């Protein structure tokens, strides 16, 4: 019960954060006391979306994950039928109003190119924009189209390259990479 990854996962991530992952991974049945690289994953690709989405204009971004499921998927009922883009078979992490279509973001221990393929692999709609970030800072978007400006995805890679600092420096981060 007692893992030091689950205590660093507090200690690093903002609160409101990691209240957002544990909701998220108790609506799965996943317990954030054992199954900790889950924990550590989710909360940092919740921070990652919302970097994201501080990137950009004020009304650009309408942010998908964090809520729960029901209101989730009734936000992208609402997208799809006022703008009329195609439903997609999954969950998507926010909706550009700019660009106009769904953004899937990511976040991979290893290189985004295998990442990115089985990120399209298994979604075929393929209206819905990717866009994937590695722990060692390389990025991966659809169409080389990287949406954001160059200073916010920097910001996100350095905070990732930064977490996968804490957590080498905690001996923590060879198991939370063999995890994935
Ligand atoms: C309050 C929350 C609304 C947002 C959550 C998001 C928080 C996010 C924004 C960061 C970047 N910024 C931008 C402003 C300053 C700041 O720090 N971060 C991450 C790090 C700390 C933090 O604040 N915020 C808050 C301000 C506007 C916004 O986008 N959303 C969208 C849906 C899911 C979710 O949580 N809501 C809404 C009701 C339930 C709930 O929790
Ligand atoms: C095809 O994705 C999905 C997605 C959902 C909706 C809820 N989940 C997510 O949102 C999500 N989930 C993962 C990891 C994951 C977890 C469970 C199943 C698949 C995956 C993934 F994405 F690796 F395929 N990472 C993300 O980055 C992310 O956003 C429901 C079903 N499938
Ligand atoms: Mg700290
Ligand atoms: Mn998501
Ligand atoms: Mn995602």
């Amino acid at each position: 019960r007692g893992s030091h990854m689950e205590d660093f996962v507090r200690q690093c991530f903002n609160p409101m954060i990691v209240e957002l992952a544990e909701k998220a991974m108790k609506e799965y049945g996943e317990d954030p006391k054992i199954e900790t690289n889950k924990f550590a994953a989710t909360c940092t690709h919740l921070e990652v979306c919302f970097m994201y989405s501080d990137g950009g204009s004020k009304h650009r971004f309408e942010i998908i994950e964090g809520r729960d499921r029901i209101m989730a998927w009734t936000v992208v009922n609402s997208i799809c039928n006022t703008t009329g883009v195609e439903k997609p078979k999954f969950l998507p992490d926010l909706y550009d109003y700019k660009e106009n279509r769904f953004i899937e973001i990511g976040v991979t221990r290893r290189e985004v190119h295998i990442y990115y393929l089985e990120k399209a692999n298994k979604i075929k709609s393929e209206k819905t924009h990717i866009h994937i970030f590695s722990f060692t800072g390389e990025e991966m978007a659809t169409k080389a189209d990287y949406t954001l400006d160059e200073e916010s995805r920097a910001r996100i890679k350095t905070r990732l390259f930064t977490i996968r600092q804490e957590m080498a420096s905690r001996s923590l981060w060879d198991s939370f990479r063999q995890s994935e």
